[PDB]
């Protein structure tokens, strides 16, 4: 009799899922923004005090989207006037507020359009990037000092990444790294002089008479890449009438051979920095640990402190090589790498020795190292119940790898199987974050007694609202393909009657090291399709997917568009044989890589799918960026992998689309998967005489995330889907 | 029992409509390309001879799309390697073939990428434009002489028009004019230095890794326009070691005041040239007749030889002021202008007097003056039967305006009501071209006996094919609106049963001075919709339409988007009341201006239309070019017509689209109605929460005319239409 989860409920977020975001500022204290008030909580006693009243934000231009308190707690930074750029980058305005004299620094302010800013790890120094140059302010009220002079739009980047490093290498816009005690400021410089430009029209507000052309240095497969340099600036000598004292650290010879990338920076101590470089091929990476020479100011490296990591069956790491986690002394480190069996586990390395020792093993994988003390190492893995789509926090004794405890496994076995964690300094306390399968749950714990100090947020409000509505259920299970067991999930309609025949909707991603099958709780479009439209929405992780060993992940090496596409078809074929699926009404959709896979499926002529929707899909790999594409496909030259580049385009399967109903969608301002991709795909379908539907979204980028576009696209795909399934 | 005219029949042109293209080369001879053979016909005796065997084209690179024989018949020009640009412009390669020594000129050839080329009116001189500069060749085998040095891509144009002059002023790419006896070569120079650039992406062949950006100097409403200069070059002194002798003719002071355009050039005699200029406003034009001064080389003008033409209720002429037609002596001319009642008729002017005398009158209009001898004047009008959508050839005695004969009216009253004509030199013979309502019919006639020498093409083959198929019928009639009678047409399905109720498709254009209702025979998409899908396709010419007097045409002056849109709604409303139309299923579609109107109707909230399709529509007048837009709307400034510019956008009616099914289509490479227009329109619909369909066509220009795109768009609109009409 109750209501169903509606499209409007989804599009409007009428069912709010709460969370708990905190920032640790010591080994037992943390800040929390509550009702626009910044409160200081003491993990020990649970008591809190007001750190900054809600009545201070009231007048800072307008909305204050973010804050950052200096480590010495003397100042606070206010971020506002946010202007988004790519996936991670953006520019903003900042105000510095003196917490002592409780005033607002007015002289020597931070520039407008600041690209990045950060306090030093200690004290209250500031470093920021503006107009592609780096500046340092020793005091909030004193004049900043310019560190670089080469900054230049679309050419030289100091302190921040260019387009490709942001998206594929750093997964961040930032390229600045203060040393632990603020002595040194390390940064990377990117040169895009020889990178070709992708250009597209941005129409802007209706009042703009002429469209403007956006230009981005974007390297497509096999094109010229940006070069990079790494510098360590000694901030001690920074003065208005002094030059900048900096040293340039170059990569090891084994990398200087040809094109390469800087993929990681980690400070070990005030005089020891760790750099991780990888060759353009991405099957050879190396860690170079450089020591500061106090009598020359040089950062020296030695072959003894270099650690090589290669891959013979594919690429190194998941999306990039894993980061090293050093001990306080810096004489050793722990890092995730592939073991003998192809599973990723933690290996213990000695800084000046090449041999490492695995401290974990099994047919499961370590997702990442979370914290490290002199006695324990905390990490996250999907070992529990052997569920690759589950996550838990584990702790292992460093003096006896035999003693490993699961800190999250049994807290709420039914409600919580997917966690992430955030540790305080020195790992004395930690917040545990549960994302499903039940309602998210945030908790605070002590590392000494493993006791649960308290419940930070349990979403009891959401629970209330949902018991009044007919929610669908999510079931996870397994099936066999090629003698290998793979996972899949199904969002089943309320009051699921294994008798009736329901229409199926396959939602796919399926890109290298992907995971669409997990135990995370999500109020999604699928929630609505199952709840209101009685459609079954399933997902499957086959060959190429991650967190199940290099064996399954590297299956699609140098051959994207083959096995992962084929496995979606065979898995759907097995789903359609289970009596509760109307094989006459099967569809599939995806975004990005899921859009590519969706298209490849539809064009396979399997006769299995009736219709499909592709949103901002890749259509030809030579159109995508160099870092991501080459990592799996090599170079598109007749000497390397051109043949597999050519027969993996969606265009080459155009004729087969005559057998299905296809919906192609794309944002005209997509800086990531260029509109070109869909423009070229549609032209191939037109030339083949194939009828299909289209939908462009003016000025929307890769996310197609503006409030109105977001609502419009899901509304549109719903009509298309219901038309195809003959649903009223 | 027979077949119906199918979509495939239309898309593939299975039913060929033949024509007869000839080129007059004297007062009694003409050339005709037959089976790749150039034959020379003698109108007098009807006998023909081979002028150039089909066996000469065989090897000229490849296909020879066109030929041009010099007037002295000594040479012939072969055009090939055609590369289209805008609506009229294109570049090509040319070979000169010596008809005497029957050889092929090999030395001093014509450049590749030639923009325009033409023989002189006599002899065998040649003038051509290459890289925006003019060149003259006195002999096919001799070196050409460069005439201009200012040529520059997207900036200076010598001898050819820029984008806006090509599309809106000259309706041609050409800007060169030889004098009657080849002495002088006149040309216009266009400067686009200050014209803003419209830019858009061209994706090209799938193999192009990066899309290229096309840039065109295009002036939008109120923007900076291109300036122009007119020169008369004396070719007699052209020599390799001599400078160029030329004179610059400037416009009359009444035009130099502000911005203006050169809209017409006409040579009167070897020493008298006629220039027609118009102000940017386009409600004031003037004809300046300049005489050559043999002792100074100057081209002099006098106030006595100037003729002003203004409009107080709108703009001058139809799309541009009509051209003057001078007598051999050049002492007088005949030109179409609006009379006292607002109807366009022929006025007789004296070159040095300001008063003219109308030689025709009535509630009908003269379409154009076709030929002029010392005894008669031939013209075309829609006077017959008072049908504004009919055309006929008339002849009027110059010494007695009372004697006027209709030469085409009664030849085939049932089969032919729409003619055009082509006269030989001195008007001794003429070809008559009938375009409907029956099958096209070409005939050759003598001016002396008005006798029909012979039938050039009667399409008897097409007649044969069509009697085997169920063709629809076209009926023309009238209806009253605001006390004024307007015309409309309906393509009725075969075996039309005035009983049953059929869905109605309204095909609209309705732009200023347009005519959708005529008696021309057309194998169109509508032919298929009526014949096979049993849909009625109607068209209506209301306020704003042409050929019915300035009264009706100037109705929409300074207010586009109002009356012509409203009249389509009221006329459809009256059509729906006629018992044979299903009021529940009515649609409307259009192209360009028809797309605008179509969209303005769908957004009127009249409740009359269920669905509609708009192809490459204008959505906001400030986005269209200056010449066309300003002609009807004035300037978009608060001092002029900004208010009507703002409330006539399609966007302002977005909310109303929630009541209809809308299909928006646009070529991404449209240089005319920029993709911007539809991009901005769709964004307004998305912001309003309106659901609608879309369809972009990669790299297609304004015509969307590539073979595959052509077939695809009509196939797509047919599915949309049938979905909306619930037709299987
Ligand atoms: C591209 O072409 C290759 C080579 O023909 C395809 O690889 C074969 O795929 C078939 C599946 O139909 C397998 O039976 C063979 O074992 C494969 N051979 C190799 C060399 O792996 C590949 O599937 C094609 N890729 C795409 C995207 O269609
Ligand atoms: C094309 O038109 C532009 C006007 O914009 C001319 O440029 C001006 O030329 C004069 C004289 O040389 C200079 O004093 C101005 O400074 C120029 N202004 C600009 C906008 O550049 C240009 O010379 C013209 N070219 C031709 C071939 O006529
Ligand atoms: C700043 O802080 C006060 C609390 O100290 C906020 O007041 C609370 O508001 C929530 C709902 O918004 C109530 O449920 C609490 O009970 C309120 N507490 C009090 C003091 O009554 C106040 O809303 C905040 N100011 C702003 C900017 O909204
Ligand atoms: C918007 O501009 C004017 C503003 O009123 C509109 O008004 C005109 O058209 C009406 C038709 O409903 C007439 O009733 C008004 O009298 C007439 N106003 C004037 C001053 O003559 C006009 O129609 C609108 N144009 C568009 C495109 O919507
Ligand atoms: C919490 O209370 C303790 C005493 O039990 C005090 O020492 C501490 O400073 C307080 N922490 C806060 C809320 O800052
Ligand atoms: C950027 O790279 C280009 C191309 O190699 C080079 O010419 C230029 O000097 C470099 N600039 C800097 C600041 O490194
Ligand atoms: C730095 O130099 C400027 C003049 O160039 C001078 O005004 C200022 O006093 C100097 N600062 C220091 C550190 O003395
Ligand atoms: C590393 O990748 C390159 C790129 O093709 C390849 O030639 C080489 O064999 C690879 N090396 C390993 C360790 O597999
Ligand atoms: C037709 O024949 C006549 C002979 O009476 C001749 O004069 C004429 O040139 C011929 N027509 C042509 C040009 O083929
Ligand atoms: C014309 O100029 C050319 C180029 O300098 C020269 O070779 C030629 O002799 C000149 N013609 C004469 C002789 O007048
Ligand atoms: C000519 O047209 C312009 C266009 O705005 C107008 O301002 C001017 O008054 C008009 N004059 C005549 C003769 O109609
Ligand atoms: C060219 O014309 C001749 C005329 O005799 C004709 O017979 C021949 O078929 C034609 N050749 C072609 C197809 O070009
Ligand atoms: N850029 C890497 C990703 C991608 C791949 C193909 C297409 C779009 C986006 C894959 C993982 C995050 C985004
Ligand atoms: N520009 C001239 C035309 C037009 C008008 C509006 C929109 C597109 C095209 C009007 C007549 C021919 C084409």
């Amino acid at each position: 009799s109750r209501r169903t989860y509606t499209l409007t409920d989804y599009l409007k977020s009428t069912f709010r899922v709460k969370f708990y975001t905190l920032q640790w500022i010591s080994d037992h204290e943390y800040l929390y923004k509550q009702e626009n008030n910044i409160l200081l909580f003491n993990a020990e006693y649970g008591n809190s005090s007001i750190f900054l009243e809600n009545s201070t934000f009231d007048e800072l231009g307008y909305s204050t989207n973010d804050y950052s308190v200096s480590p010495d707690r003397q100042f606070i930074l206010f971020e506002y006037n946010y202007v988004k750029q790519w996936r991670h980058s953006y520019t903003a305005s900042y105000d510095i507020y003196d917490l002592n004299k409780r005033q607002l620094i007015t002289e020597e302010r931070i520039p407008n359009n600041t690209q990045w800013i950060t306090w030093s790890p200690v004290g209250h120094k500031l470093a920021y990037v503006w107009n592609n140059d780096i500046y340092v302010k020793n005091e909030p009220n004193l004049s900043s000092q310019r560190i670089t002079w080469t900054g230049k739009e679309n050419v030289i980047y100091n302190g921040v990444t260019d387009w490709v490093y942001e998206e594929e290498v750093f997964s961040a816009y930032s390229a600045l790294w203060w040393s632990p005690n603020g002595t040194f400021l390390a940064y990377a410089q990117f040169n895009d002089t020889e990178v070709p430009l992708i250009e597209y029209s941005f129409y802007s507000d209706e009042s703009l008479q002429y469209p403007k052309t956006v230009r981005i240095p974007y390297p497509k497969a096999g094109a010229e890449n940006p070069t990079v340099k790494f510098f360590v600036v000694d901030t001690r000598t920074l003065s208005p009438n002094a030059s900048v004292t900096s040293y340039q650290i170059v990569p090891p010879a084994s990398v200087l051979i040809g094109d390469h990338y800087l993929c990681g920076v980690t400070w070990v101590t005030e005089e020891r920095i760790s750099l991780q470089w990888i060759r353009r091929a991405q099957n050879y990476s190396i860690i170079d640990i450089c020591d500061y020479d106090e009598s020359t100011g040089r950062w020296i490296s030695s072959v003894a402190r270099q650690h090589i990591e290669i891959s013979t069956t594919g690429w190194v790491g998941r999306f990039r090589p894993a980061e090293p986690h050093f001990t306080s002394d810096g004489n050793s480190f722990y890092k995730i790498i592939s073991n003998e069996e192809g599973y990723k586990h933690i290996c213990h390395f000695q800084t000046d020795k090449s041999n490492c020792t695995f401290i974990t093993k099994g047919a499961w994988e370590v997702i990442g190292i979370e914290a490290l003390t002199s006695d324990y190492l905390y990490y996250i893995s999907n070992e529990h119940k052997g569920m690759p789509g589950g996550r838990n926090l584990y702790r292992i004794q460093l003096n006896d790898y035999t003693k490993v405890t699961c800190l999250s496994c049994e807290l709420n076995p039914e409600r919580c199987q997917y966690y992430s964690a955030s540790f305080s300094n020195k790992a004395k306390y930690y917040q545990l974050r549960c994302f499903g399968p039940g309602l998210p749950l945030y908790t605070l714990h002590s590392s000494s007694s493993d006791k649960e100090l308290r419940v930070l947020e349990d979403n009891s409000a959401l629970d209330k609202m949902l018991q009044d509505v007919q929610m669908p259920s999510k079931k996870l299970d397994v099936i066999n393909l090629h003698g290998t067991k793979f996972w899949y999930q199904m969002i089943l309609p309320p009051h699921f009657d294994k008798s009736k025949k329901y229409p199926l909707l396959i939602e796919v991603y399926a890109g290298p090291c992907s995971q669409k099958v997990d135990t995370v709780f999500r109020l999604s479009w699928a929630t609505y399709l199952a709840s209101t439209e009685n459609i079954i929405v399933a997902s499957f992780d086959g060959r190429g997917s991650g967190y199940q060993g290099d064996k399954i992940m590297h299956a699609i090496n140098r051959r994207l568009g083959t096995f992962e596409v084929e496995d979606q078809i065979e898995a759907t074929r097995q789903f359609s044989k289970m009596g509760f699926v109307d094989d006459k009404r099967i569809a599939i959709w995806g975004w990005s890589y899921g859009g590519y896979v969706t298209s490849m499926v539809l064009g396979a002529g399997s006769g299995v799918f009736k219709c499909g929707i592709a949103v901002a899909p890749v259509s030809k790999w030579e159109y995508y960026d160099s870092v991501y594409t080459e990592r799996y496909m090599g170079l598109p030259t007749p000497e390397d992998n051109l043949d597999y580049y050519r027969n993996s385009t969606v265009m080459s399967r155009a004729e087969n689309f005559k057998q299905v109903e296809y919906l192609l969608i794309h944002g005209t301002a997509d800086d990531n998967v260029h509109f070109q991709q869909s423009a070229q795909l549609s032209k191939a379908l037109v030339d083949a005489g194939v009828d299909f539907q289209t939908m462009w979204y003016t000025d929307e980028d890769h996310g197609i995330a503006s409030n109105m576009a977001h609502q419009h696209i899901y509304t549109h795909m719903s009509h298309f889907l219901k038309q195809c399934f003959s649903l009223p």
